[PDB]
């Protein structure tokens, strides 16, 4: 039961044509995280050609993938598998189904032990000069800057491995100061953008009482705040200073 079969059969979303693979990968001992069974230079697996390969937001391959991953004994779970090019570097699939736009597919992943903190770090991923796909690294911050409302409740708020507010990638950003980055003067863009700060804020406020999220700095030493500023983010800024002074005065 070679990649090549393998690859096919998740792309089509057929689970019937895996029967097989498990008594395979058993009698053989390989896992489907092993090097035969992903592509070389990126180590893609066969579950991120599934979430790849999603149809109105599923792939009736996943759950049996996932299942036979189990079964076949694997100590390193297909489930938390990771790109390890320097481009991709990271990306996995519970990120693909984030981008993919399925709350379906994510709630799949994160029921069968997705790890809800893996950094998706690759040069593709990182704030950079010019046009950016950069959104913070995490599969929060990913959904929040996606715009992704039923995405992040269900991050914040499952059972089984709840995202942390507080999590922060490579430059120290948290989820708000990812938010800050991508900020612009879109009038729809920004409203959404502000919208989102303000929804996660309130969803910490009951989650993490005790944490004032606004007051985390980055490596360089920068709250959200202040990142608005040095980054030139006008709109932002003012409504965290709105939020702050509104803040205060509700509590005095």
């Amino acid at each position: 039961f070679d990649r090549d079969r393998l690859f096919s059969v998740v792309s089509r979303g057929v689970p019937e044509e895996l029967t097989g693979l498990l008594e395979y990968l058993r009698w053989n001992s390989k896992y489907l995280t092993d090097s035969a069974y992903t592509e070389g230079s990126t180590g893609k697996t066969c579950l991120m050609k599934a979430v790849l390969n999603l149809q109105d937001g599923v792939n009736a391959c996943i759950m049996p993938l996932l299942q036979i991953d189990k079964d076949s004994g694997n100590p390193k779970p297909l489930v938390n598998a990771q790109c390890t090019d320097e481009f991709y570097q990271g990306h996995s699939a519970l990120h693909i189904a984030i981008e993919k736009r399925s709350l379906q597919c994510v709630k799949l992943l994160v029921e069968n032990g997705a790890d809800v903190h893996l950094r998706a770090c690759g040069r593709f991923f990182q704030k950079h000069q010019g046009t950016c796909f950069y959104f913070g690294e995490l599969p929060l911050s990913l959904a929040a800057c996606t715009k992704q409302w039923d995405v992040v409740t269900y991050l914040l708020e499952n059972p089984h491995q709840p995202a942390s507010l507080e999590a922060t990638d490579s430059l120290g950003n948290t989820v708000l100061h990812a938010l800050v980055m991508i900020a612009d003067n879109s009038p729809e863009n920004s409203a959404l953008v502000i919208h989102m700060y303000d929804g996660l804020l309130q969803m910490g406020a009951r989650l993490c009482p005790t944490v004032q999220l606004e007051e985390i700095s980055n490596h360089q030493g920068l709250t959200p705040l202040k990142l608005a500023a040095k980054e030139g983010k006008i709109e932002i800024f003012r409504h965290i200073l709105q939020r702050e002074f509104s803040g205060a005065a509700a509590h005095h």
